[PDB]
Formats: C-alpha cells, sequence, structure tokens
C-alpha cells in the first residue's frame, strides 16, 4: 500500500553512500514529470543476493515499524526492491561535523548525544539491536536535530534472549565493536551501548582523522599488525583495559560516560535512558 513508487520516475541525483552490500541514492520522485517532485533517499542492493534480499525484507519491515522524531523516515518502497526514505539535506553527523567543527560547540554535541540516546532507547523498547551505531550512520536533519540513518544490521532480539548471536560474512567494523561482539559474536543493548561510548567518542574528536578509532587502536597494538591477528590484538588490548584516550578539549566528566560505556562487564554498562538523563544534566549544567 505505501504510495508505492514507480522506478520510471526515480530520477538519480547522485550517490549518498555505501555500505555493506547496500548504496543509498539521492533521487527526485517526480511523477508528473514536470520537475515538482521532491528529493527522496533510495536505499538499494548493490549486488542483489537472494540472502541479502530477504535480509533486506527484514530491514525495510524494522524501519517500516519505526516512528520517531530521531529516526530517518521510512517513505515507501519500489520493486529490484528499493527502500524510500526522506532525504536529510545536511548528510551524515560525521561529514556535517568534519565540515562545520568550527561552528559546533560541545553543547551542540551533548544535544546530537541526547537525541541519538533517545533514538537508541526507542530501537531497546522494540528489542532491537541496531549492531552498527557509528557517526556516518546518523543523520542531520537540520542544526538542531539528527536521526539515526542506517539500519542494515539491525536485529531482533529472540523472544527468550538478551543478546543475539550473529557472524557476518566479510567486513565488520571492529573498532566499535564491544569485546564480547568479538569474542562471542553477541550483540545486546549493551553492545549497543559500548559502540554508542565510540560515536561519543568521535563526537569530541571532531572526527580528526589522525583520532579515529581505527587509527588509534591500531596505534597501541602496532601497525606491524597483520590483518587476521588484528581482532585477536584487538580483543587482548580491551581485555587489558586499553582503551581510546580523552579527546582534545573533552571534559572529564563526558569521557567518564564513554569510559563507562566501555565496561568490559556486559551488565554494567548504563542503559541508554541513564545516558539522556547524565548528558541532559551536563548540558543543563553548561547553560550557565
Ligand atoms: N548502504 C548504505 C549506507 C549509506 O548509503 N549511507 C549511510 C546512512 C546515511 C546515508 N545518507 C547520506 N546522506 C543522506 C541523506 N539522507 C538520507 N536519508 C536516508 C539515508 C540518507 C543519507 C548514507
Amino acid at each position: 500500500d505505501p504510495t508505492q513508487f514507480e522506478e520510471r520516475h526515480l530520477k538519480f541525483l547522485r550517490q549518498l553512500g555505501k555500505g555493506n552490500f547496500g548504496s543509498v541514492e539521492m533521487c527526485r520522485y517526480d511523477p508528473l514529470q514536470d520537475n515538482t517532485g521532491e528529493v527522496v533517499a533510495v536505499k538499494k542492493l548493490q549486488h542483489s543476493t537472494e540472502e541479502h534480499l530477504r535480509d533486506f525484507e527484514r530491514e525495510i519491515e524494522i524501519l517500516k515499524s519505526l516512528q520517531h522524531d530521531n529516526i530517518v523516515k521510512y517513505k515507501g518502497v519500489c520493486y529490484n526492491l528499493k527502500l524510500i526514505m526522506e532525504f536529510l539535506p545536511y548528510g551524515s553527523l560525521r561529514e556535517y561535523l568534519q565540515k562545520h567543527k568550527e561552528r559546533i560547540d560541545h553543547i551542540k554535541l551533548l544535544q546530537y548525544t541526547s537525541q541519538i540516546c533517545k533514538g537508541m532507547e526507542y530501537l531497546g523498547t522494540k528489542r532491537y539491536i541496531h549492531r552498527d551505531l557509528a557517526t556516518r550512520n546518523i543523520l542531520v536533519e537540520n542544526e538542531n536535530r539528527v536521526k539515526i540513518g542506517d539500519f542494515g544490521l539491525t536485529k531482533v532480539l529472540p523472544q527468550d534472549k538478551e543478546y543475539y548471536k550473529v557472524k557476518e560474512p566479510g567486513e565488520s567494523p571492529i573498532f566499535w565493536y564491544a569485546p564480547e561482539s568479538l569474542t562471542e559474536s553477541k550483540f545486546s543493548v549493551a553492545s549497543d551501548v559500548w559502540s554508542f561510548g565510540v560515536v561519543l567518542y568521535e563526537l569530541f574528536t571532531y572526527i580528526e582523522k589522525s583520532k579515529s578509532p581505527p587509527a588509534e587502536f591500531m596505534r597501541m597494538i602496532g601497525n606491524d599488525k597483520q590483518g587476521q591477528m588484528i581482532v585477536f590484538h584487538l580483543i587482548e588490548l580491551l581485555k587489558n583495559n586499553g582503551r581510546l584516550p580523552r579527546p582534545d578539549g573533552c571534559p572529564d566528566e563526558i569521557y567518564m560516560i564513554m569510559t563507562e560505556c566501555w565496561n568490559n562487564n556486559v551488565n554494567q554498562r548504563p542503559s541508554f535512558r541513564d545516558l539522556a538523563l547524565r548528558v541532559d544534566q551536563i548540558r543543563d549544567n553548561m547553560a550557565g
């Protein structure tokens, strides 16, 4: 029923991103062919396996079930299955921050952080595990609002368990992964909290390249480090309390929140509700 979009009326404008077996394009949906249609974002499989099709169908059903100010809006589907979403004109929070860092102060990062926590808490409410929290997957709707913007790796918890075990082919964002995701392939609300700690780290480094999680972890492990052993060495590092450093300029109270997200003890990480509470309290206090 979703105002199904006809493919012939979708006009390609440019690519927005890639995965991951996915890609997102900016298109103009122009059914009257008079150049008055709205611009939308279109996600499609970059190589349409039938297994990837199944995952994509599931991704679509997930986004469709989500309605929240901080979750990118589902608009419909076009079928060659394509997912149609609203286009957020500021693009990803990653690129936004890279290009506007002199305009975006700490209070503003905490506003975004708070919105990300609210979005994630809403997911947890549906027993959805995001599994890929990272600033390149957060979108900027306007200067005052961000949204979680991709759900390609999102899973629903089994009914009887608080974690979902999954091992995917090819490449993982290991430098955002909780220890138990690396060692046991276990993903849970708590591993999303671990990765949220890494998102907060990213925000406060202002996406400085030499400071990215991969660069810092690689540097702590040693870049004689030869790729298969990398995960093994990363595991050992985390187990011995190796951690991303406090970013330049970051207050101790904000770093403390990161470090608490990065607890090896899965059950000792903060909830997203407590995170929002704490972040909002630091905001109110930075007011004056
Ligand atoms: N496949 C895939 C990932 C991808 O292409 N991304 C990551 C998630 C955000 C994507 N993106 C980049 N700029 C965007 C603007 N609006 C968007 N609406 C939905 C997605 C979306 C936008 C890019």
